[PDB]
Order: structure tokens, then C-alpha cells, then sequence
């Protein structure tokens, strides 16, 4: 990402770019998004939350007018839009704000209302883990034994994000889809479930819990989840394909390199602190450098698709290249798709062109599994 | 507030509206905002040369991508790349002067990419040719071969080809189980290139499509966008085979729209006016305007007897909102089933032709029409 869409504040512009990308799949048009953004001063998180929260209100009011005619199709779309409008506001909401969980629950209710009015068979689930239950969504046809795709996010996602990132598209290509929030993600920190050293357990928990029609099970990790899935894929062999955007074998090194008045960055860092369960982002970083353990990628044997943008930290691209070179040497079926700027998909997690990366992923996955 | 109310990327208002419109197309089909903003990053504000070049080289880029991909036979992806390429070319065409040898060259390249995109998808769209005045009007159709579906005829204005009509409403018509016809009238698409220029009354041309079409049912609706809001008014005022009228926006007095509109350094408007003169078949846009002022006949809207839906943005010229209100009030006193939908700024759909939120506009159109037709 290195020219602006709307804001000079880089964090805000990236978020804005990302919110636009979502609208390509479900929810708000570029029209709504520029309308909302016209009320947002550059680098002002308070304006951001206010405008996005108000748009959600407008949309719920629309739902109430249109109900009076049971325009079913339309009600689902408005509910999705309202949901992702609250999601946008949440991105820059401080966990210490009383509004935070109120709004997080409001987002969740709206997501289910969109699904209630849709012809999508999505259901809420809870995966048992470490005494507690991890929140997730699942979409599974009752009548067909389909191959499964599990979607895992990074440090800025909830199960709702996993939906438009891959899960919905996965379902539309006839896969059973699970999208579960691991500790540290979504609202897990709110119940004492913070980022943990090894994601293998949580991910195996999900598989332990899932009674899979077929054995053809793929896992896809975005952002942070490129590290979490690397971890699962190393040790757990019922995973039959691995998609990572981007794959990470050593987070310690990613942090080390990265972190060697911006009110937007401040709220971001605070949310991270909350997800790690620490008092500082600074302390959180140390926790990582401290405990995060390097994946033994020479132990990965699975068909792999690595997705990486040209607007991507050079350390992320390095680790991607390492894994590519190593898997190729060893004759693992590996593909490294670089997304150039021209492609319009070069931003982290391919948010600036979800549609393209969906085609890439599923053309590849169809080949690996069906074929 | 001529075509929209909020600035997106460019200070030049014509270019900014076109850009908004190109973004909107991507919500339906083809390019992402990511692609569009990358492209735009290489365009100087109000420079239609930069615009044409960036968009043309983006199509070159996508077509190589397609080749690169053929080696693995990804249809869905290939089809998607062709659509993006097609509409990338279409974007460049918008600010291409038709006295350019590359105008028709690129126009045909667009049509080809459109067909290659369709051939790699599951949409059973066909290219058709409607007989009229001893010539043939290019169009597209999507028809069911077994099912007897109601029909939707889509009509554009001064800046559309068959191709635009597809995303604009036609493909949606299809997703909603209507038979769809998208036909370029004289003055539209490639028609001026074969000596078919804007004519005084669009009724004969629309009527020819109806003569040509063999309708599975008698439920036939017509939708007009921009200047098509006038063309379809002329038709609906005379031809009773039309059972429903959607207009964005409805126009009964086009001369007035012109007078009021046009009572240099803007190279964008300038090229676009040149395109108009070409469409009208006159030596320049001024002669063209005079032609309208002295020949365009006011529609006798008091004679219109059809369920009507008018779609108008809060971001639109007050003159078009005015004509829409006049019709609404007339139809309403006369007991016509008429609906006037104003799209607020907040809806994100308040630009001319609802380009900034096509999706919302599609919901509104097909919920209404299903109600009128069931
Ligand atoms: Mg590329
Ligand atoms: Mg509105």
C-alpha cells in the first residue's frame, strides 16, 4: 500500500482501504463509504467512530421502513452493511470505552440478523477449549459430504471478518467452512482468552470438535494467522492444504524488525495490549520476543499456496521466500503468488481486491482437492 | 450538485463523476477499488490524455494476465479478467475523442473482451441486431429458452453502450429471472460510426425493438437512464405494449434541460462535448444544442398511462428533480401507480444514475417491478 485513497494518516487510510474492499463482497458501497468519510477529519478516531456508528443507525432505521414491505433480499443487505459499519467503528474504538463491548455485541446481533434474512445456512458455534468456549461461525450443508476449509485471522479480526475474507466465498465454492476465533482474537480477551504461545492446541481443538464429512481439509491463515496456521500445519497432519497470507515461521523476528501525536495508532496499540492481556503494547511486544517459538518448517509437508502483496513488509516477504525455496527444494507442491500494485491486490491480506484473491485461492484449491 | 454531491478523487467534476461511476461498476463486475485507485494514481487531475493512457495500459496488463492464466484453465478467473479488461477499455473510451483512429479500434477491442468474458462465464448472453430504418442496431440479450419470463428493456442516454446497460441493470434483470434486452438506439454506442445519430423521437426506434422481439409474456417493462429518461418517456407516451416504466431520471422536456445547462481549459468537458457532436452528427456541440433547442418536442406526459418508478438522487441537477416532481404530481392526480424514490446522500446512491450504489438501486427496481408484475 503506498499511495493514498483518502487520508494522510496511514493507519486510517489502510483501514479505509480495507473497509472499501469489504464492500466489494457484502455491505456498503463506495458511495456510502465516501459519504461516511466526508465527516471524518484526518487522523481523528473520534470522528471515525461517530460517523460509522451513525451510519449503522441510519441503516437500522431503513430496515424498519422497508420491513413494512418485507423486501427480504434488501433487509439482509442492509443488516450486513450495518454490521460492517459497526465493525469499522470498532477498529478505532478503545477497549477501555464503555461503548466497546456494547458495540461489539451490537455488531454480532446485526450479523446474525443479516444471516437470518439471507439464504445462507450460517450458524453460530462455540468450540470447547481450555475450560472455555471459543466463538465461531460454521457453514455446513446437511446433505452433502463436502471438503472443509477453516479460516483463521490475525490480530485485527473477528469471526465476522473471516466471513467476507474467505468463508462466504468458500461456501459459494461448495466447501464446508469453519471460522473460529482463537484466544486473543475477537471478543476472547473479554473472557480472559489472550494470545497464547502456540496456536496448535486451539486449532487442533477445532478439529477435535468438528466431525468432518471428508478428510480433505484445508486451512487458511491471514495476517497473524499465517503464523498460527504454520504452527498447526507443522504438527497436525489431518490438515491437507495450507493457504497463508502471509506465511510466518518466526513472529519474534517480525516483531523485532517492526518495532525496532498519532491518536489513531495509539488506539490500535491499546487494543493490542488488551488482546495480549498486558498493560502496554510495549510489554506485549516483549512477551512475543520472549515466548514465541520458531516453526520447524522443514516438518511441513502439505500442499501450500502463499499469497503476498508488493505493499508488504520486507520481512514478511523474506519469510515467504524462505518457505517457498525450502518447500520447492524438498518437492512440496508449493505456489507463491505475488500480488503487484497493478493487480490492485497488493495490500495486506489482499483487502484492496478480495475478489481476485478468492479466484486465486479457489482455482488452486479446486485443483488440489477435487483433482 | 449536477451529477453528485461529494468529491471522491479529482477536482475536475466531470472526471470525478466518471471515476465514481467506474468505481460503481466494480461493485457489480470487474475491477476493484484497489485497481481503480492504482490506475488513478497515474492520472493528472482533469487530464484526459493521462486518463485514456492509464486505463488503456491497464487493459494491456490484464490481457497478459489472462494469457499467463490460460495455461491452467481457470474459467471463472479468466472471465473475471476479461470483464475487468473490457471495462478498463470502456473507461478509457469515455474521454477518447472519436476523431481519434484509436476510438473505434478500442471500441471494438471492448466488444471483443466483453464477449470473451461472457463465453467464459455461465451467463447465456447473446449479441443481437435489431432491424431499423434499413440498418441494424447492436444489442445484447439474455433470454430463457424454456421458461416464459417477463421482459425488461434497458435504455441508456448519451454516454452508454450495450455494454454499460449490462451492469447497469441488465445482468440484474437476469439474476431476477427477467428476459433482458439492451439495445443501443441511434446516437448511442457504435451507431454514429455507421451513420446512425441521435434522432428527434426515440419512439420509432424503441417500437422497432418491440416489433422485433417475440415476447414470451405481455409483461414488458422499460427502464431509461440519463437521456434515456427522455427517450423512454417518448416511447411510453405512445406504445401500449410497455406495461411498466422505470426512469433515472424521467424527462419530458429535454430542450429545457439543455437551455438550462448551457445558457477550453476544461479538456475533459471539451473531449466529452466532441463526443456528443459526433453522436449528433454535427460539426460541433453548439450546432448540436441548437438542433435540440429547435427540434426536440416536449413529451405530452398527460397521456402517459403506465405504472412508473422514478429514481432520483439528492446529488442531481435541480432541473431533473423538478421534471421528476412535475411528472410525479401529474401521475398522482391522475391515479397512476407512480413511485418517486429520492436517494439520500446517506444512502450512498445519490449520484446521477445511482452509480455510487448500483446494488441498492437494483433492490429498489426489482422489488417494485416484481410487485407491479405479480
Ligand atoms: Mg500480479
Ligand atoms: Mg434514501
Amino acid at each position: 500500500q503506498d499511495y493514498k485513497i483518502k487520508f494522510n494518516n496511514k493507519d486510517m487510510d489502510f483501514c479505509f482501504n480495507w473497509m472499501l474492499g469489504i464492500g466489494q463482497i457484502i455491505g456498503m458501497s463506495a458511495g456510502e463509504l465516501f459519504y461516511i468519510a466526508s465527516g471524518i477529519r484526518d487522523g481523528n478516531p473520534t470522528d471515525w467512530c461517530k460517523r460509522f456508528n451513525e451510519h449503522a443507525d441510519y441503516l437500522e432505521d431503513e430496515v424498519e421502513r422497508v420491513k413494512k414491505v418485507g423486501y427480504r433480499d434488501l433487509i439482509s443487505h442492509l443488516y450486513f452493511s450495518a454490521c460492517f459499519s459497526i465493525r469499522a467503528a470498532l477498529q478505532f474504538t478503545d477497549p477501555k470505552d464503555s461503548e466497546f463491548m456494547e458495540n461489539f455485541r451490537r455488531m454480532e446481533k446485526l450479523f446474525m440478523l443479516a444471516v437470518d434474512n439471507s439464504k445462507i445456512p450460517l450458524k453460530s458455534i462455540e468450540v470447547p477449549f481450555e475450560g472455555e468456549l471459543l466463538p465461531g461461525y460454521a457453514i455446513i450443508s446437511e446433505d452433502k459430504a463436502q471438503d472443509t476449509l477453516i479460516v483463521v485471522g490475525g490480530g485485527d479480526t473477528s469471526r465476522e471478518d473471516l466471513f467476507y475474507m474467505l468463508g462466504y466465498s468458500g461456501w459459494e465454492h461448495d466447501y464446508n467452512v469453519l471460522m473460529v476465533d482463537l484466544p486473543g482474537q475477537g471478543k476472547n480477551p473479554n473472557q480472559g482468552l489472550h494470545f497464547e504461545v502456540d496456536a496448535r492446541a486451539a486449532i487442533s481443538a477445532i478439529l477435535d470438535w468438528y466431525q468432518a464429512p471428508t478428510e480433505k481439509i484445508a486451512i487458511a491463515g491471514f495476517s497473524g494467522g499465517g503464523y498460527f496456521t504454520a504452527q498447526a500445519v507443522e504438527k497436525d497432519k489431518r490438515i491437507k492444504a495450507w493457504i497463508a497470507s502471509t506465511p510466518i515461521y518466526d513472529v519474534a523476528e517480525v516483531f523485532r524488525i517492526s518495532f525496532s501525536v498519532n491518536k489513531v495508532a495509539e488506539v490500535n496499540l491499546n487494543k493490542y495490549a488488551w488482546q495480549f492481556g498486558q498493560v502496554d503494547f510495549i510489554t506485549s511486544v516483549n512477551e512475543v520476543l520472549e515466548q514465541a517459538q520458531i516453526v520447524d518448517y522443514n516438518k511441513i509437508d502439505v500442499p501450500s499456496l502463499f499469497l503476498v502483496g508488493a505493499g508488504e513488509d520486507s520481512e514478511l516477504m523474506r519469510q515467504s521466500q524462505v518457505l517457498y525455496d525450502n518447500f520447492k527444494q524438498r518437492g512440496i507442491d508449493v505456489t507463491l503468488r505475488k500480488f503487484s500494485s497493478e493487480s490492485g491486490a497488493d495490500a495486506h491480506c489482499q483487502v484492496n481486491n478480495f475478489r481476485l484473491m478468492h479466484y486465486q485461492v479457489f482455482e488452486w484449491l479446486n485443483h488440489i482437492f477435487k483433482k
